[PDB]
């Protein structure tokens, strides 16, 4: 009931802020679930650091003391969320 | 140097804010630009929705006649953007 030429440039502009919202809500949603376990913030900041693969950001954070052995609300770390095997190994190789 | 304490709830939510701004921004940019490029929008729309993995959206996009081959700004498809297996053969196995 729908053909190619039917979508056109504000459909896809459309989609594309829709799920801008989305993944906005469901990741102040993560924040919050981290913040509400009772983590240190400099904890929850290297998991975030290692989701995103965030080099410099790690390397400041594991200085100042952050512990990569903390659970989050799916009982996984830092190692865990690190986004890639390098990643893994900068944290680990602190 | 600094310290573990030296981080507090606003350093985690300035994170997610400054990471999620940096995420949309590439995006949208990309998108904006193929559009541009004169890509179809339907095809847009399923490279999009195969990064979602929006099931729904990915079926009504392939009824509609999106073609899963085109090619991105990175050489790369919908099949390629898929963000698991079971997506990539719900394209593929329409």
């Amino acid at each position: 009931s729908q053909s190619r030429d039917d979508f056109d440039r504000d459909d896809v502009e459309q989609y594309f802020n829709y799920m801008g919202m989305l993944a906005v809500e469901g990741t102040y949603s993560k924040m919050e679930a981290l913040l509400n376990l009772n983590i240190h913030p400099v904890d929850i900041l290297l998991m975030l650091a290692a989701t995103e693969g965030d080099r410099p950001k790690i390397e400041e954070l594991l200085k100042a003391g952050a512990d990569y052995s903390v659970k989050d609300a799916d009982g996984r770390t830092a190692i865990d969320r690190a986004n890639s095997e390098e990643i893994r190994d900068l944290i680990l190789g602190y």
